[PDB]
């Protein structure tokens, strides 16, 4: 028995690995692999081409242009912020 | 039109607000919400009381015994590279 935030967090888990294998490691999303995966998995219109190039830099902890799980949680860190930031808006 | 992954970060934000709510401030888990939210988010069994007492003293970066939102993506950064090392003995 596993809780619908443990599906939640191995949809994380699904993405990343899934995405991880389009390109250099299968642990890491190159460039081209998270601009891949954030132009599916953020719907929200301006996921944009600098949108994301510049988002990646700011991922990124040393401009490899390859994401380690490390580094992607901070994408992680910023769009679990986000979604509050919304709900502070909108539930009040 | 908003994905699973931003859903399962909805949840997070759900699990979240509910319990950072729930003692001290409310953008925040004490070593108390966090003890309910962790019960409440993993199913394990392994989430024992010393087990979550460490967890808490170990995600605490400034050790005020809340967990602010950038000390709980430590919590979702563990738990995200513990389920992908769950999936890499499945999906090799
Ligand atoms: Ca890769
Ligand atoms: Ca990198
Ligand atoms: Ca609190
Ligand atoms: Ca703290």
């Amino acid at each position: 028995m596993e809780t619908p935030l443990e599906k939640a967090l191995t949809t994380m888990v699904t993405t990343f690995h899934k995405y991880s294998g389009r390109e250099g490691s299968k642990l890491t999303l190159s460039r081209k692999e998270l601009k891949e995966l954030i132009k599916k998995e953020l719907c929200l219109g301006e996921m944009k081409e600098s949108s994301i190039d510049d988002l990646m830099k700011s991922l990124d902890k040393n401009s490899d242009q390859e994401i380690d799980f490390k580094e992607y949680s901070v994408f992680l860190t910023m769009l679990c912020m986000a979604y509050n930031d919304f709900f502070l808006e909108d539930n009040k």
